[PDB]
């Protein structure tokens, strides 16, 4: 019910705007390495989200939104951030350099209770999915939400292989611009295509999501890889699954099965439409995975194509939150 954020990134900031919409969590604590009007400008003014809905002052170093006071603080040792003082329950990690256990630890080490991890994890900290593996949370108190690109793969093949049975999978993802990538020609000794131009280029990108889901879905581990290309839209993304199936169904089984778990067990995670959609219909959608049921194709029975879009920044922040809220129940 009462939450610190680490970093102040595009995923911190969208975790804040949703957590305002909610009644069972109050964030109270903020840490990045930047001042506070600063931090009150950034959460003010958004491309892609426009304009808070809501009231920012800063007030003596600390902000002030809808009336409520946020801590600001700014140190980059997270033993000494005093989680215990203002007293938060759950901490929402999303530097991205804290991935690890050992480096987790210094949070319930400064007084919190629970770590979540708004990352894939490094080492073998557990991670959790909605809808593909929130059952089997055991009481952990360091946790991952997996990435954005595997929190929207894992609810669609569940229900595939629990209605059909995969085989075998290749999964690719159009994925849009993120901060990693540079506006000109740059440096990036890690990944050479991604220092090329954003704006210029469709960037091929190794990507781990795939194998990923082996993991929250222990069914499908060793049955699915994938690939990525990033391409210049700046939000919204697209996955493309190829599957060949152990049981033959027709395009229209598989649509009324999609169809069948967004309307129940899956309602709020997993998305159907039929519509003549594109990327900006989904900017600000909150189902992790929303079914495009007239873009996929079949060529026969057994081997089909699926396509499903995901907000990558509104979608992933809002389930992080119902993973917070699930594990303090
Ligand atoms: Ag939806
Ligand atoms: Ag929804």
């Amino acid at each position: 019910i009462k939450v610190g954020i680490n970093g102040f990134g595009r995923i911190g900031r969208i975790v804040f705007r949703a957590a305002q919409k909610r009644s069972d969590i109050e964030i109270v604590a903020i840490n990045d390495l930047l001042d506070a009007d600063y931090m009150a400008y950034m959460l003010k003014y958004d491309s892609t989200h426009g304009r808070f809905d809501g009231t920012v002052e800063v007030k003596d170093g600390h902000l002030i939104v809808n009336g409520k006071k946020i801590r600001v603080t700014a140190e980059r040792g997270p033993a000494n951030l005093k989680w215990d003082e203002v007293g938060v329950d759950v901490v929402a990690e999303a530097t991205g350099l804290f991935l690890t256990d050992e480096t987790a630890r210094k949070h319930i080490t400064a007084g919190a209770k629970k770590v979540v991890m708004t990352g894939p994890s490094k080492d073998n900290t557990p991670m959790f999915v909605k809808g593909a593996n929130f059952d089997k949370y055991a009481g952990q108190d360091i946790v991952s939400n997996a990435s954005c690109t595997t929190n929207c793969l894992a609810p669609l093949a569940k229900v595939i292989n629990d209605n059909f049975g995969i085989i075998e999978g290749l999964m690719t993802t159009v994925h849009a611009t993120t901060a990693t990538q540079k506006t000109v020609d740059g440096p990036s000794h890690k990944d050479w295509r991604g220092g090329r131009g954003a704006s210029q280029n469709i960037i091929p990108s190794s990507t781990g999501a795939a194998k990923a889901v082996g993991k929250v879905l222990p069914e499908l581990n060793g049955k699915l890889t994938g690939m990525a290309f990033r391409v210049p839209t700046p939000n919204v993304s697209v996955v493309d699954l190829t599957v060949r199936l152990e049981k033959a169904a027709t395009y229209e089984q598989i649509k009324a099965a999609v169809k069948a778990a967004a309307e129940g067990e899956m309602k709020g995670v997993l998305g159907y439409t039929e519509d003549d959609v594109v990327s900006t219909d989904f900017n600000g959608e909150v189902c992790t995975s929303v079914f495009d049921a007239k873009a996929g194709i079949a060529l026969n029975d057994n081997f089909v194509k699926l396509v499903s879009w995901y907000d990558n920044e509104t979608g992933y922040s809002n389930k992080v939150l119902d993973l917070i809220a699930h594990i303090s129940k």
